[PDB]
């Protein structure tokens, strides 16, 4: 038996694929369901539940005829149905989805999500049953690629309507990726199988892959020395065994614009400059991690030939003497004799805990600005920073397709991904004005007019580019880590 023995770190947040929208709920998930499209080797989307697809000359309508003989973990074929219903459903306004904005794509989408359009005016419509139609608001190249993301997976109609709470279970699961969820002890493990519904059954070479949920990673490289798991994290205060992979994303943290004292923008700007991100990754995180002086992380090639980022070059660097300028003026703006109380809440997790310790730090070195710490688990610290219960928080971005406008639509007013209160209006219209932008010179340009305002207004404080450093069995080969998008585990061989 073949058993590939690999730590979550925590409980999934939710395996409704919409929802989780996470690192955490998404890893696992990508590999007990499938979208039309899954990213290859080469980090392309290619055929997975659907065998093509043909684009329309104006580039807006796909037809994807869905693969003979795909089916669900029950036995239930997966129709084209299946594809028009989870679609509709993650739309659906009365669900919440966080990631309902990646529907969007899809003409009619934003209207519905918004209350201002009706659900079958969303267009996707499954023709017969192997035959699905979708059309777009506009041309996206990344659209083959969007559908491999976990927010487009199809949900089984019949199931769904049956039980609507299946997903919260192994015992009522029902999948169609390469393995099949066999056991789910929440917060402590999870066990998935080889399926033997699966419609490239043939080409998983793997039994088993077994999820733990040890959330201190020097634990987990003691489980790595021990022999108990096949792949691991690299411990900082450690330095053939090592595999480093690029991963598109940052570590942040968020103000709070309607809670004192981040109203007042220069007081935001101070803590902002205050920040010293080379200091973090040299003595904190310690995983070649590159410093974030921006929003947009490395990774995203520009028209002509250079690194986005590169070429917008660095947006906020730390600056003492300025930093403790603005927080004087700032406080002498809003009638401050002191400041009030600040607490950095951040998610409970030992990284988590170091990282908030060194901004504490640096604030009261830098500033003279006490700020007490809070923390919460990761589920619950999420719900309540979306309901912008947090002055000023630890925050994370991934990138949900290969492009800049995947991290600058995020500080959109009211976006799922905002969670700061910041509204900018000519933000948003360089945003609105970007997405319906042809061409890409200009698409660019804009893209970095909307980041350095973002930067400037300081309603966030970039920290690190992420990365994915692992240590690997030797015997463990053909695992997929993806620059954008989530592991892949079907070709992967012990
Ligand atoms: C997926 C979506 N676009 C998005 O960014 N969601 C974020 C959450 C993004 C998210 O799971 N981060 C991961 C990133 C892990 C990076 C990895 N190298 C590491 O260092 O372990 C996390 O913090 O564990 C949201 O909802 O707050
Ligand atoms: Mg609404």
């Amino acid at each position: 038996e073949k058993v590939l023995y690999v730590n979550n770190e925590n409980e999934p947040t939710s395996f409704d694929p919409p929802i989780g929208f996470n690192n955490v709920s998404w890893q696992p998930l990508n590999n007990i369901m499938e979208g039309l499209t899954r990213l290859g080797k080469d980090h392309e989307p290619e055929p997975a539940m659907a065998e093509k697809w043909s684009v329309s000359k104006d580039n807006k309508t796909y037809t994807f005829t869905i693969r003979e003989n795909a089916k669900w973990t029950n036995g239930d074929p997966v129709t084209a149905g299946d594809f028009e219903y989870a679609w509709k459903r993650m739309l659906d306004p009365k669900k919440g989805a966080s990631s309902a904005f990646l529907g969007y794509f899809i003409e009619g989408g934003e209207a519905y999500n918004s209350g201002k359009g009706k659900k079958d005016d969303v267009k996707v419509t499954a023709k017969d049953d192997r035959t699905l139609e979708v059309t777009l608001e506009a041309p996206q190249k990344y659209f083959l690629s969007v559908v491999s993301n976990p927010a487009y997976f199809p949900v089984n109609e019949k199931v769904d309507k049956d039980n609507p709470k299946w997903f919260a279970e192994s015992d009522t699961f029902v999948g169609n990726g390469p393995f099949k969820l066999t056991e789910w002890k929440h917060d402590d493990s999870i066990t998935m199988e080889k399926s033997d519904t699966y419609w490239d059954k043939d080409t998983v070479k793997l039994d088993k892959v077994k999820w733990a949920m040890v959330s201190d990673r020097n634990t987990d490289y003691q489980m790595f020395q021990s022999g108990e798991l096949d792949t691991a994290y690299v411990p900082a205060e450690l330095s053939d065994n090592v595999n480093i992979v690029d991963q598109a994303g940052l570590y942040f943290y968020r103000f709070n614009v309607n809670m004192e004292p981040f109203q007042n923008e220069n007081i935001r700007k101070a803590f902002a400059m205050a920040v010293d991100q080379e200091e973090i990754v040299k003595y904190v995180t310690k995983n070649n991690e590159k410093p974030a002086h921006a929003f947009v992380s490395p990774g995203f090639t520009q028209p002509d030939g250079k690194d986005f980022r590169e070429a917008g070059g660095d947006l906020i660097k730390p600056n003492e003497s300025k930093a403790k300028q603005l927080l004087e003026k700032g406080m002498k703006e809003e009638n401050y004799n002191k400041l009030p109380a600040i607490t950095l809440t951040y998610s409970t997790k030992p990284e988590h805990k170091k990282i908030a310790e060194a901004i504490q730090q640096k604030l009261k070195n830098s500033l003279g600005v006490d700020v007490k710490l809070a923390n919460m688990e990761w589920n619950v610290f999420l719900e309540d920073q979306k309901a912008l219960k947090f002055q000023f928080s630890q925050s994370s971005f991934l990138p949900d397709y290969a492009d800049p406008i995947s991290f600058l639509e995020a500080f959109q007013t009211g976006n799922s991904m905002n969670r700061t209160g910041w509204a900018n209006k000519e933000y948003d219209q360089l945003i609105k004005q970007a997405k319906n932008e042809a061409d890409e010179k200009t698409r660019f340009s804009l893209m970095h007019q909307a980041e350095e305002l973002l930067i400037n207004e300081a309603p966030i404080i970039p920290v690190y580019f992420y990365n994915q450093v692992h240590l690997q069995n030797e015997q463990v080969k053909g695992i997929v880590r993806h620059p954008v998008g989530y592991i892949d585990l079907k070709w992967a061989d012990k």
